[PDB]
């Protein structure tokens, strides 16, 4: 009976085996964009992902990870909100069942279809593993993905999932660039927060874009085609593997613009 997305193990069972999930800085949030403070004082954001180097892509039995080598200064983010600099190790998607649903953050109690988490570690802490032991341990780079016109970028991630359909599937998957994921511009809201998924540690500072990507329905189709099982199994399509938004608390989001 592990943790999962589902009426019997989903998002309000989480914190019998994780109490953490009814902390101080949980993650999502909705992001009141007329409460948000503009903070003059917070800096662009440096996205350097030119020598990023994907390993492989697995169907994790929750969502599907793209792994990146992470054992040196590859592909960085660094600025914005962030002190010192962060290592890209990973990225997921939340989606939902349905175009109206599927993000984690929402903007104005907006649901966009998906959402797409971009995982950095702080070096210093020198792994990923200390590093999620620490209240600066991580910056992921959430961004929003809203239903119309595809996103090239995207769709060597859309034509490899049939080979990763069911729990701890994993393909090669090199020469993925990440900046064709990115839209336009990188204006952002920033917050202290957590991991969205079990352990929920309280490690990550948001950095959520305000431009959302598109992608088209054929594009977020093939997501809900993955499953949650694992070979052998009885289907359950993987959809609605996000959590909604937790209490604010006693946090400020701050807006880059
Ligand atoms: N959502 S998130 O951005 O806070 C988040 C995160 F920051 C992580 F560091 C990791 C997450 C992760 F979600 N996952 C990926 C996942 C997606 C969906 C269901 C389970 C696990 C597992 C591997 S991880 O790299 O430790
Ligand atoms: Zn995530």
């Amino acid at each position: 009976h592990h943790w999962g997305y589902g009426k019997h193990n989903g998002p309000e069972h989480w914190h019998k085996d994780f109490p953490i999930a009814k902390g101080e800085r949980q993650s999502p949030v909705d992001i009141d964009t007329h409460t948000a403070k503009y903070d003059p004082s917070l800096k662009p954001l440096s996205v350097s992902y030119d020598q990023a180097t994907s390993l492989r892509i697995l169907n994790n039995g929750h969502a599907f990870n793209v792994e990146f080598d992470d054992s040196q200064d590859k592909a960085v983010l660094k600025g914005g909100p962030l002190d010192g600099t962060y290592r890209l190790i990973q990225f997921h998607f939340h989606w939902g069942s349905l175009d109206g649903q599927g993000s984690e953050h929402t903007v104005d109690k907006k649901k966009y279809a998906a959402e797409l988490h971009l995982v950095h570690w702080n070096t210093k802490y020198g792994d990923f593993g200390k590093a999620v032991q620490q209240p600066d341990g991580l910056a992921v780079l959430g961004i929003f993905l809203k239903v119309g016109s595809a996103k090239p970028g995207l769709q060597k991630v859309v034509d490899v999932l049939d080979s990763i359909k069911t729990k701890g599937k994993s393909a090669d998957f090199t020469n993925f660039d990440p900046r064709g994921l990115l839209p336009e511009s990188l204006d952002y809201w920033t917050y202290p927060g957590s991991l969205t998924t079990p352990p929920l540690l309280e490690c990550v500072t948001w950095i959520v874009l305000k431009e959302p990507i598109s992608v088209s329905s054929e594009q977020v189709l093939k997501f809900r085609k993955l499953n949650f099982n694992g070979e052998g199994e009885p289907e359950e399509l993987m959809v609605d593997n996000w959590r909604p938004a937790q209490p604010l608390k006693n946090r400020q989001i701050k807006a880059s613009f």
